[PDB]
């Protein structure tokens, strides 16, 4: 009926991937009852930090990653949905079911990475575990694993951040290609189509 009918939640920062330092480590910012409150009110009042948050629904888990501030993660995690800000749920600014691409202004207090100029094919991955993977680009938006791993390892990464070697955004992780469940290679949003969106 119509007076029953329900809300989907926002997205919610639940944590970030630090990469300040000499060594990458995931930082939990709030737990899963939080996050569930967050996700009905949209209203987030967690100071954010970083470049890489991990993000929550009511459902799934992935990553979203600054560039150019823009707060980039993949269509197939966060939908159509706001995300939670101190102000209540902010409307996406970029929405491309084509790219499996949203975005939302970039919070308050976030870092955001810049454009990759290098042209380089060395890559690197970052997971929402905070491994740092070396990926070879092979092509405009395909990577292949240096040492492959079970695509278990990559699960709720997407949104997360291929970087140049100089620490510049190269792409979105959109997906993994996989044969017998080992991850061989990766997809990815060039950060060519994000610049293009802008
Ligand atoms: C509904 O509207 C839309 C619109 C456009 C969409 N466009 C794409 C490409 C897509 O793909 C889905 C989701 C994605 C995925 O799972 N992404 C990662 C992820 O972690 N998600 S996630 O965070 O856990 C989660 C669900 C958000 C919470 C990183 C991968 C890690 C492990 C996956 C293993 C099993 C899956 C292997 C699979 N492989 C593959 O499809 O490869 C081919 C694409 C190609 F290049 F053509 C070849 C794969 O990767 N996906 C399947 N859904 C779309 C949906
Ligand atoms: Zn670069």
């Amino acid at each position: 009926h119509m007076a029953s009918m329900k809300k989907k939640g926002s997205v919610v920062i639940v944590g970030r991937i630090n990469l300040s330092g000499d060594t990458a480590y995931a930082q939990q910012t709030r737990g899963e009852e939080g996050c569930q409150e967050t996700s009905q009110t949209g209203r987030d009042k967690n100071q954010v930090e970083g470049e890489v948050q991990i993000v929550s629904t009511a459902t799934q888990t992935f990553l979203a990653t600054s560039i150019n501030g823009v707060l980039w993660t993949v269509y197939h995690g966060a939908g159509t949905r706001t995300i939670a800000s101190p102000k209540g749920p902010v409307t996406q600014m970029y929405t491309n079911v084509d790219k499996d691409l949203v975005g939302w202004q970039a919070p308050q207090g976030s870092r955001s990475l810049t454009p990759c100029t290098c042209g380089s094919s060395d890559l690197y991955l970052v997971t929402r575990h905070a491994d740092v993977i070396p990926v070879r680009r092979r092509g405009d938006s395909r990577g292949s694993l240096l040492s492959p791993r079970p695509i278990s390892y990559l699960k709720g990464s997407s949104g997360g951040p291929l970087l140049c070697p100089a620490g510049h955004a190269v792409g979105i992780f959109r997906a993994a290609v996989s044969t017998r469940g080992v991850a061989k290679a990766v997809d990815f949003i060039p950060v060519e189509s994000l610049e293009t969106t802008m």
